[PDB]
């Protein structure tokens, strides 16, 4: 993890604030002063506890182990000066869930499937690097100006994205992340609809344990709905691996007529 000198960082705008720190958009001077890049900068405010420091610096330590197109890139940290900072690449379109809700209906099927392929490729890499995300959801994916989606937020757990064995037994593995990816597929194809709508957490658990699953999104390719349904097998060993998901999505994208067979969606009487 690269320690960045504070003279190389400038903050221009607040992105968001918390009771523990803020996130800024800024610039980072790199490469011996010959290069300047936009960055996101997260701070940890004075008075933080040892646990907070371990978690904050731990998120950057995890992020710095990875080098993949679909995983947010860490530029480095400021730990020797206060406030401490984590510095990442800047993703111009922010969080995927909010982005899709602000772009409802505006992308093609192929674009949405390509976003899911990118997220799956980042998750395949994390899983094979022996990392279980445990909080995979479209709110934790960021989107750049070129529509590339990257897994972030490597730092309670929303029930409605979590596989049943992780809810009950706290058995979190890459297969429970596959369940969560299935919910992200449904979020993407619905432009950010809230999984399970008004059901309470216990009602979501009730429905899932009775075998209910989220219904097809509108205008969703049958193959895409079949794949998200497989992600939601109750028996975790029956779920696809991320390697299978990436392979299937690639085959669909390469033969895009395969995406024209739509799953049935389901009163206005008129004619
Ligand atoms: C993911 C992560 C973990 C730990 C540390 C850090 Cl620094 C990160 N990185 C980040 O949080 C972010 C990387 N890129 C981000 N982009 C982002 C997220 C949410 C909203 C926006 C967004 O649209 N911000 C605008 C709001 C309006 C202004 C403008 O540019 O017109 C200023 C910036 C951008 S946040």
């Amino acid at each position: 993890t690269t320690e960045i000198h504070p003279s190389c960082v400038t903050r221009q705008k607040v992105i968001g604030a918390g009771e523990f720190g803020e996130v800024y958009k800024g610039m980072l001077k790199t490469s011996s002063g010959k290069k300047e890049v936009p960055v996101a900068i997260k701070t940890l405010k004075a008075g933080y506890t040892e646990k907070q420091r371990v978690d904050f610096l731990g998120e950057a330590g995890i992020m710095g182990q990875f080098s993949h197109h679909n995983i947010i890139r860490l530029e480095g940290v400021i730990s020797k000066y206060k406030p401490m900072m984590i510095i990442t690449e800047y993703m111009e379109n922010g969080a995927l869930d909010k982005f899709l809700r602000e772009k409802d209906g505006e992308f093609s099927v192929l674009q949405l499937v390509g976003m899911l392929r990118g997220i799956a490729a980042g998750m395949k890499y994390l899983a094979n690097m022996n990392y279980v995300h445990r909080d995979l959801a479209a709110r934790n994916i960021l989107v750049n100006s070129n529509l590339v989606c990257k897994v972030s937020d490597f730092g309670k757990i929303p029930i409605r994205w979590t596989a049943p064995e992780a809810i009950s037994y706290r058995k979190f593995t890459s297969a429970s992340d596959v369940w969560s990816f299935g919910i992200v597929m449904w979020e993407v194809m619905t432009y950010g609809e809230r999984p399970y709508w008004e059901l309470s957490n216990h009602e979501v658990m009730k429905a899932i344990n009775d075998g209910f699953r989220l219904p097809t999104p509108m205008d969703c390719p049958s193959a895409i709905y079949q794949l998200m349904m497989q992600c939601w097998q109750q028996e975790r060993a029956r779920r696809p691996k991320f390697a299978d998901i990436v392979s299937i999505l690639d085959k669909l994208i390469r033969a895009p007529d395969s995406l024209k067979t739509l799953a049935d969606f389901d009163v206005s009487i008129r004619l």
